[PDB]
């Protein structure tokens, strides 16, 4: 038995609604007997910028810096910065990776975009021919637990923001599926700032309730059809 | 001429293809007599993280930190960190804002995502109400000049990556249109790393050539249909 879960958390305030969702996930998964690790990006002051400091020692081409090539070579030569490799070890061992974050401009907050940019490097998360279905992190599950400022109605086909699946494409398909992750249906907690205490306590309970059978869930068919089709 | 242009540039290497696209933009707009400013994010070591350090005055709610609320109030009070206000001044004066960057996970590099998260704050870029066609940056034009690793064929409805327009949604609609920007058609320079010299020079000249008549262009209809069709 036993499963390992990594929660990559991106919120500045422990008392926030995101903080409560993160804490409920830790509590429930821990109660189930799961091995749980949390990467609290803001508390770690995680570096988001992709720079040459991500490679220790000497570059393979110090004349013209190419981040993708340098990190690919550094990964193979075990020469990546320790913050990056500390994260890859957590991801390598994880059976499920949960990303907990507030939607920032239809996407992840920059600190979490930086985690994706620097941690999921070529050789570790993908390569030729390991991508999408054959991505290097195949066999692992991933799930986006997002909170929004806009209401559910706003995120409908005819709402101003359009369908939620529209902004999910770059994250779910372009990133998670690309690295070989089987993607579980997103958990979207719509406009918690607006909601009442009851509705709030209700979205948290739904999440805690869903986590009870998380290992029984089937991955979504990560296709353009799923995100855009009828 | 008679126009102000801000180029927000996100690439670590001056000698890169992105660097050349940024340089030809400066050269061509400068030749036209336009006023040009470049925010070279990596050279500026631009801070991507949205933290409480972005507000220098008394917080409105020091018990529970809410970045959106605190930055909205700090904007009105003029207590935002100076790096944010320096960027807001550049955007305020610009008639056209060009974003020059390599696609990272179907989106902008984290350093540029941080610029969007921190610079486009409530009160400055939008207000509630006061977004989309009523956004605060209405009247201004925006354009994404993106480079990719994947080829144009990969970026089609039947390609592995799906149509390129799918990944532009969060950026063009969720961010730029949301703030009131008119969005000009994206400049996408496909897979310059695997292209031949003839092809690269060609992509650079195509961009330079396009800039010659940029002021005569009409914005795209930034809608779900334009992005997803059907
Ligand atoms: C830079 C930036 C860009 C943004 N862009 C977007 C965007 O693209 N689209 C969009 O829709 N939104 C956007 N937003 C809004 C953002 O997504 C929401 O503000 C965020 O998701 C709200 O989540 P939170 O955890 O911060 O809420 P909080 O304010 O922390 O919490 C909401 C309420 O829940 C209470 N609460 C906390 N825990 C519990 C609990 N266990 N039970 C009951 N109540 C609890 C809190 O105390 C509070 O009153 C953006 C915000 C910023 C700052
Ligand atoms: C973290 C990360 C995530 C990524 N995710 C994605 C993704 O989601 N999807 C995707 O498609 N790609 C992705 N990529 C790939 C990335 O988008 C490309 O590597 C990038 O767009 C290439 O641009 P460049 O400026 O770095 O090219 P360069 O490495 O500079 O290559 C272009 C070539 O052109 C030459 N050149 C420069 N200027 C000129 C000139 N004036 N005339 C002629 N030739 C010139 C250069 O010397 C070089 O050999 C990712 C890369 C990283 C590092
Ligand atoms: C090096 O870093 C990355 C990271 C994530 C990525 N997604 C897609 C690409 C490029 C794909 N290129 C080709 C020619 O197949 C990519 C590169
Ligand atoms: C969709 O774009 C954004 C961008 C920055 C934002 N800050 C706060 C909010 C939530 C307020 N209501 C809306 C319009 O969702 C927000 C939304
Ligand atoms: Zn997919
Ligand atoms: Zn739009």
């Amino acid at each position: 038995a036993g499963k390992k879960v990594l929660i990559v958390y991106a919120h500045q305030e422990p008392k926030s609604f995101n903080g409560s969702l993160k804490n409920v996930a830790v509590d429930e998964l821990s109660r189930q007997g799961c091995t749980v690790t949390v990467s609290d990006l803001y508390a770690m002051n995680f570096e988001p910028r992709a720079t040459d400091k991500d490679i220790t020692g000497t570059l393979s081409n110090p004349e013209v810096f190419n981040y993708g090539v340098e990190t690919h070579e550094a990964y193979k030569q075990r020469s990546l910065a320790s913050d990056i490799t500390d994260e890859q070890k957590k991801v390598r061992e994880a059976d499920l990776v949960i990303f907990q974050f507030p939607l920032y401009w239809f996407s992840v907050p920059a600190i979490l975009k930086g985690w994706m940019d620097r941690v999921l490097c070529q050789g570790f998360a993908f390569d030729i021919p390991g991508f999408y279905d054959s991505g290097l992190l195949q066999g692992k599950l991933a799930l986006l637990s997002v909170t929004t400022g806009g209401t559910a109605e706003m995120y409908t086909k005819t709402g101003v923001n359009g369908d939620s699946r529209y902004f999910l494409w770059p994250l779910q398909h372009g990133t998670l599926h690309f690295c070989g992750f089987k993607v579980l249906a997103p958990q979207i907690s719509f406009a918690p700032e607006i909601a009442s205490e009851e509705e709030r306590k209700g979205m948290v309970a739904a999440w805690s309730q869903r986590l009870q059978t998380i290992w029984k869930e089937e991955p979504i068919p990560c296709t353009a059809h799923w995100h855009f089709g009828q």
